[PDB]
Parts: structure tokens; sequence; C-alpha cells
């Protein structure tokens, strides 16, 4: 039937349509997830090597704590002897 | 109305593919919004971090002066024995 039939292909153009739209959608969905990825990666290599730093230094300063605090106690004793 | 078969048979298809694309939609949505909560984190875990380091440094550089200064005040009670 004529009536039927065009109404079919005319469907088929209303649903291949609607189709690549939902495609261009998900690519644009998938780009963006990729994107973001790209983001985190970058972001968790300036965590590492910010945290890297800041062993670092946590570090050095801890071994001077412990030097310091050794010092300042012999430095304590050569007040204490003349007195 | 011969191919008027392959019409519809063509049409459930793409139907079927819209749907399929739907629930893509759906659930790279909800990735999305799973990944910028992490990066977000990150980001703010990064910040705390830069924080840290930079207390760290800090306190390290008043302690270099102090030491600095009481190692050079016990040397001349050092040299005195």
């Amino acid at each position: 039937v004529e009536e039927k039939y065009k109404k079919a292909m005319v469907s088929n153009a209303q649903l291949d349509n609607e189709k690549t739209n939902f495609m261009y959608q998900v690519d644009t969905l998938k780009d963006m997830l990729l994107e973001l990825e790209e983001q985190l990666a970058e972001s968790r290599r300036q965590y590492e090597e910010k945290n890297k730093e800041f062993e670092r230094e946590k570090h050095a300063h801890s071994i001077l704590q412990f030097q310091f605090a050794e010092v300042k106690e012999a430095l304590k004793q050569r007040e204490e002897m003349l007195e």
C-alpha cells in the first residue's frame, strides 16, 4: 500500500536522523570522558611530585630537629659547667 | 508493496540502535559525574600538599637559622676547652 510504505520510509528518515543525533551525542560524551582522564592523570602527577618534595623536606627538616636538640643540650651543659 | 517488508525491518533495527545509544548516554553521564568527583578530589589533595610543603619549607628555614646560631654559640665554648 502506497500510504503504509510512505509513512514507513518517512519514519525511516525520522529514525535515522534521531539515531545519528544520539550517535553525535555519545561520541561527544566519549571525548569528554577521555579529556577528563587526561586531566585526572595530569592532576595525579602534580600531587605525586609535590608529595615527593614535601617528603624530602619533612625528612631533611626532621634530621635537623635531631641535631639541634642534641647541640642545644651540649650548649646548656657548657653554661652549666661554668656556673 | 514488496520492499515494505524490508522498510519495516530496517525500521525496527534503527529503533533498537537508538535505544542502545540511549543507554550509553546514561552510563557515560554517570561515569563523567564520578570522574569530576575524582578529579576535584585530586585537585583538592594537591592544594593541601602544596600548602603542607610551604609550611614545611618555612619551618625548616626558621630552624636552620636557630641551628646556625646555636652551633656557633657552641663553638666558642668548645674552642675554650
